[PDB]
DNA sequence: GCTGGAAATTTCCAGCG
DNA sequence: CGCTGGAAATTTCCAGC
């Protein structure tokens, strides 16, 4: 009756790349047909575990994302060592070598995955940037502008601006973007546009248009590492 | 199977020597 | 010119129906 399978988990799942840590407004999700409905304690137990492994997801790749770089790094002073000495020639080189294969590791990005619950491919990455990212939001917009939250301003902070984009994006859309973030969650780009408080409908476009769903989120994701530092 | 969204891959482009 | 890093576009992949 309250136990936990695979649908509660999806939803949670989604529900926490929309809204980050969201236990302090279960209810409300609940009272909208967001998430089945559940205990509001199974379900924190349920965040919580979710959380957990995600952090230990993330720790295991490094160690392994570690090792590997640390054969790979041995391999290429080994070669380096060669060069030098004169065992190899420079010019008769194949273009896979111990240097381009450490360089391409050392700058490969892969998606982490796992599985949780009997629901599979989770991206740990996603969960924790996302709770951090919307963490930092709710608190910087409820701290300085609570009773408006459209009043919010990046103040003298000016982000590199965007290339090649459709509308005449400037900060102003920026903010505003932010701000539909902090009201309706990450990825309700729909709900953001179509809010007239905001006034950025007719800048968002969901010839092919720029920019869209998965572009807004690229902006996002770097407006808040940027405001960070 | 089908399909939408995520992931991976390719392409485009600006900045630089 | 080519290199290189980042963003966009394009293709592929996969879980859940």
């Amino acid at each position: 009756m309250d136990s936990i399978g695979e649908s509660e988990v999806r939803a949670l799942y989604k529900a926490i790349l929309k809204f980050g840590n969201l236990k302090e407004i279960l209810d409300e999700l609940i009272a909208d047909g967001t998430l089945p409905v559940k205990s509001f304690e199974k379900y924190g137990e349920t965040y919580d575990e979710m959380m957990e492994a995600a952090k230990d997801c993330v720790h295991e790749e490094e160690k392994n994302r570690k090792e590997i770089l640390e054969k790979l790094e041995k391999h290429a002073t080994a070669y380096r060592a060669k060069l030098k000495s004169g065992e190899i020639k420079a010019e008769n080189q194949p273009k896979d070598n111990p240097l381009t294969r450490l360089s391409l590791k050392k700058r490969e990005k892969k998606a982490v995955l796992f599985n949780f619950k009997g629901v599979k491919s989770l991206n740990a990455e996603s969960l924790l940037s996302r709770v951090e990212d919307l963490k930092y939001l709710k608190n910087l917009i409820n701290s300085n502008y609570k009773d408006d939250p459209l009043k919010f301003s990046l103040g003298n902070n000016t982000p590199k601006p965007v290339q090649n984009w459709s509308s005449n994006w400037t900060k102003e859309e920026d903010e505003k973007l932010l701000i539909g973030v902090f009201k309706y969650g990450y990825g309700s780009w729909t709900q953001i546009r179509d809010d007239p408080f905001l006034g950025i409908t007719d800048k968002i476009f969901l010839s092919k248009k720029v920019p869209g769903a998965i572009h807004l989120g690229r902006r996002v994701d770097y407006l808040l590492s940027f405001l960070r530092g």
